[PDB]
């Protein structure tokens, strides 16, 4: 009988640790939009110098949430703060277990009265749906997945298009397009513009000291509003960017997109277990890195820990609060830039060209070198101790720099060298995104988030 | 007046050589499939370990060639002799210009009397259609292009499927589908094997001296097809190849995909050039590498400077057959494998990784490492001396080197050290597959084709 649950396959399937490090799951796709449209550095270069089109219209899950109980659904699950919330204004949802730890996370978009999109990864939007059923919450939802990782040429579809424009230039392309001036609101409010004679939703966003916008519509219009985007573009520079460049723009915003869920163990958390399915993201997916521990528990964060101490507000009641209130703030893990040694990073891509060596290290994929769902590195002080956990790892053209988002002990400062143990043990584990290979420890800079370039 | 064909763009557009070096066509896809299916490196070692599943059904222009004139029309085109060829058999078809230049190749298949169907790329599907069309050919032709380079989630359709199955463990997929002993035929005979219960049509290869096949059948079959495959080679530790992988295969083999269509000067084929439309793949193609020459003559091939001499037979009339009979053969060019030094490539990834540098050196993909249609960087010998044209470029996991195909000067010996010229002039071409870089003289030992390791 085979598992129906994760519940079911925890107990069949040895320990947690083991089998997640193991996963025969593959590669986290970004997936559909073209790899690269004229190449990934020029990609990553024009978001700080130019504009981009940002097509995110297929990596996330989308839910759609009405009802009478939909803002109470997202109140009773999330640290951030309810009060004064109206429509037309979007927030990062964060929920946490009863323990105090991280779940997911995504943006939650209130659209009108009883009306909220949530979009993100899967976890949170998982968590949504188990509240909304067994919860007694009076709402309907509707899930859109992500689009599959490998179509192989099948059509695929999504409820809405989703798009970011940014860049310094993206005011200039978003007020040709618009016809006029258009005002710059505050971070995550919500208003509207015209693209090609319709009127497209827009949240303000912006990155690098740069505003812009994303916008969004039904999946009907994506090629109308594309292709004016990129035909205004054109005078300021715009190109759009593909799937291959597209991720690794967080290591310079400095968003953790890979938490762990934290649902696999606990008593009170059991039942959710028994909800998800045994081919979920929580059941299927997968953990690389050098980090080594036989309890997953010790690969789960709090919100302190990688920057959404500041969401946290005591203002209403929610899952996990007693957990977060009995915290210390101030001796927690914090987030922060790994800038990792340029001479380090050509010792690990020689190892590839050395025809006599027994072995080499572990394949660092440009621009983004993850090779699992959720990425666990290990991070070492100068005495071999375990500091921190490096969580998203690539590279940046525009800082000729491989960078990872770590969390690591408060009382690191700024500037300080540490190493990342990049590799897994023992030729590696057995997922299939894993060539053999041996270890390597890689000194690696403390710096802020988002990156700044720190002296040693 | 937009120009309608590839006359009127050379008309128009200034120096051919400076049109394709700067051509804003971006990169040649190998579309749909995905780009991993585990990794690149782990695919690329089981095609000369275990066993892999090739998919060719999207990156060739395939020609279905009916009707009495067929054999006729090909005949008068191809280099390659048509005496006793008879249908279950396929050729390697060569057209030359009436200069004794390659236009490009394909595979033909003899499939029954008056039934052919060429498959490779656009270059020799293009000069087969003209004919057929022009030349008074009793001759009908469906023409099913290759797939679109980025479908971006639309549904894509080809006319018939078309899988490989390699690797030393390859025939022991093919007899456990087939359910038992099937006959290993000569090379490029064609027959019939059983897939879960479908009769399936087959073609003799193989490769690294493995025995294999290519097989084929109508596209409304190939989930039926690829999912047989796929679960019967479990046993035998068969896995699928992503696109990634796969067009790398050819530096281990040795075939060069890519002569540029000598078709851009010539009284004779002037014709030719007002048939093919400003769009195709003659027009709006790109050339790449360090290789420079103000008349683009410089970048054509002759069939024995790669590899095609022993195809030619002077025993049928043949487009250029005048022109081949006066080369001397022992005097051309020959195609060699350059094995890239492993130091060099070192060099090249570091300076990626130097925060300090003006430049860094041009980016070298992994496993392929071409940036347009047509690759053409110069070789060199000690003294500084152009003596070849290295024409395909990329890396081997199975040989842990970087290796192109290259075609030299014919008194140059095995295991001579010349330099492969990296890069290009003046910070880079306009392709869009360029970013800005420096040039660098690589190392490189001639070899064999097919490749095997050579002392210096």
């Amino acid at each position: 009988s085979a598992p129906t649950n994760l519940e079911q396959v925890l107990a069949a399937g040895g320990n947690t640790v083991e089998m997640l490090r193991n996963s025969q799951i593959g590669a986290y796709v970004y997936p559909v939009v073209a790899p690269e449209f004229s190449n990934w550095r020029t990609e990553q270069w024009a978001w700080r110098n130019s504009a981009v089109l940002f097509d995110q219209t297929h990596h996330m899950v989308d839910l759609y949430i009405r009802g009478k109980d939909a803002l109470k659904l997202l109140s009773d699950t999330m640290i951030n703060s309810p009060k004064g919330w109206e429509p037309n204004k979007a927030k990062q949802y964060v929920p946490v277990t009863p323990y105090g730890h991280v779940i997911g996370d995504g943006i939650i978009f209130y659209l009108a009265e009883e009306e909220f999109v949530y979009v993100g990864r899967a976890p949170a939007a998982n968590w949504l749906m188990y509240h909304a059923q067994t919860g007694g919450y009076n709402v309907d939802i509707v899930h859109d997945d992500r689009s599959p990782s490998r179509p192989m040429g099948k059509p695929v579809q999504r409820i809405s298009w989703r798009f970011q424009i940014q860049g310094p230039k993206a005011w200039d392309v978003i007020e040709k397009l618009h016809g006029g001036t258009l005002e710059k609101l505050k971070f995550f409010n919500m208003a509207e513009m015209n693209i090609a004679g319709m009127k497209i939703r827009t949240l303000r966003h912006g990155m690098a000291g740069a505003p812009g916008l994303e916008i969004w519509g039904p999946y009907e219009t994506q090629e109308k509003a594309r292709n004016a985007i990129l035909e205004a573009g054109k005078e300021f520079g715009l190109i759009p960017v593909g799937s291959r460049a597209y991720p690794s723009n967080t290591l310079e915003s400095g968003w953790i997109p890979s938490p762990l869920p934290a649902i696999y163990t606990g008593d009170k958390l059991k039942a959710y277990r028994e909800w998800l399915p045994a081919n979920s993201y929580e059941a299927s997916g997968a953990i690389g890195g050098s980090f080594v521990s036989s309890n997953i528990e010790d690969y789960y964060v709090n919100p302190y820990e990688i920057g959404y101490g500041p969401f946290v507000k005591f203002d209403h009641d929610f899952i996990g609060r007693d957990a977060l209130e009995a915290i210390d703030p101030a001796t927690q893990r914090k987030k922060v830039t790994l800038a990792w040694n340029g001479d380090d990073m050509a010792k690990i891509y020689a190892s590839l060209f050395d025809t006599e060596a027994d072995a080499h290290y572990k394949f660092f994929d440009l621009p983004l070198a993850n090779y699992a769902n959720t990425n666990a590195d290990a991070v070492l002080d100068a005495a071999g101790n375990v500091v921190g956990m490096s969580m998203f790892t690539g590279y940046s053209y525009n800082e000729k720099r491989a960078l990872s988002l770590a969390t690591i002990d408060h009382e690191i400062p700024v500037g300080t060298e540490l190493t990342v143990l990049w590799g897994e043990e023992n030729g590696g584990t057995r997922k299939t995104t894993v060539e053999p290979h041996k270890q390597m420890a890689v000194r690696a800079v403390v710096s802020p988030v988002p990156y700044s370039v720190t002296a040693r």
